[PDB]
């Protein structure tokens, strides 16, 4: 079933999210990421409208699936006897935020702003369709290189989106809210927002703001590379402390800096191609 459908290429990595292959759909040649997850990892499991047993992160995928492509597509998945198999598309050249973060160093605004933008999108998309991520980061965003469109991936850590109180956790804790340190509770909106600002800071600076429990507590943003007032203020906003003093998504896709972006092909030609 898995073996005749698909030709196995080389490990693409491998870490909490489980291991990740290259692949090519046999039928059409169509380029796929293969996800392997064991399934004592696994500690998160839901159930499709059919009424089986899977992981979470396929309900989750299954709700989020559609032409938008802001968000990974699950083709499809496979259940063996210790794991889950999941078929994911793969854009082909494609480049991780946090290689390309990493090799560029700090991103030019305009650049930040068109890659931030379509985060926003993403995550609205999965907001819409009842997803929460939890664990939005530069290693979880994909760079279409032709197109300039980027993908979310790895809804691992992901839930349901409820307007109730959130006390588990297993994104990654840098990317965590004051709330969930000092707390150990957080609603999914507003934590998701500071995920972002967290990003788009890393975007701004080459690197994230805060390493340990106490800075992410005191909240004190310290800038170390030249970035715009109106950046900074954005920064700061998604990053108050008081939950509630936050923005929306609408208020952060209407900050002053967020006008005029470039649409995503235009962003491939100028900071690309
Ligand atoms: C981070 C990891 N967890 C997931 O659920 C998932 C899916 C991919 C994934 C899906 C489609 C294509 C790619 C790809 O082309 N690359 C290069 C990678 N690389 C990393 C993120 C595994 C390093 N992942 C893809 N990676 C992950």
């Amino acid at each position: 079933p898995l073996e005749s459908q698909y030709q196995v290429g080389p490990l693409l990595g491998s870490g909490g999210f489980g291991s990740v292959y290259s692949g090519i759909r046999v039928s059409d040649n169509l380029p796929v990421a293969i996800k392997h997850v064991e399934k004592d990892r696994i500690s998160d499991w839901g159930e499709l409208p059919n009424g089986t047993r899977v992981p979470m992160e396929v309900v989750l995928l299954k709700k989020v699936s559609s032409g938008f492509s802001g968000v990974i597509r699950l083709l499809d998945w496979f259940e063996r006897p210790d794991s889950f198999v999941l078929i994911l598309e793969r854009p082909e050249p494609v480049q991780d935020l946090f290689d390309f973060i990493t090799e560029r160093g700090a991103l030019q605004e305009e650049l930040a702003r068109s890659f931030f933008w379509q985060v926003l999108e993403a995550v609205r998309h999965c907001h819409n369709c009842g997803v929460l991520h939890r664990d939005i980061k530069d290693e979880n965003i994909l760079i279409d290189l032709n197109r300039g469109e980027l993908k979310l991936i790895d809804f691992g850590s992901g839930a349901l989106l409820k307007d109730t109180v959130y006390t588990d956790f297993d994104g990654t804790r840098v990317y965590s809210p004051p709330e969930w340190i000092r707390y150990h509770r957080y609603h999914g909106r507003s934590a998701a927002v500071w995920s972002l600002g967290i990003l788009l800071y890393d975007m701004v600076c080459g690197d994230i703001p805060f390493e340990h429990d106490e800075e992410i507590i005191r909240g004190q943003v310290f800038f170390r590379q030249r970035v715009s007032s109106e950046c900074q203020h954005l920064i700061r906003w998604c990053l108050a402390l008081r939950p509630s003093d936050r923005p929306t998504f609408e208020e952060i896709q209407n900050h002053p800096w967020m006008q005029d972006v470039l649409l995503p092909q235009e962003t491939a030609e100028i900071h690309l191609h």
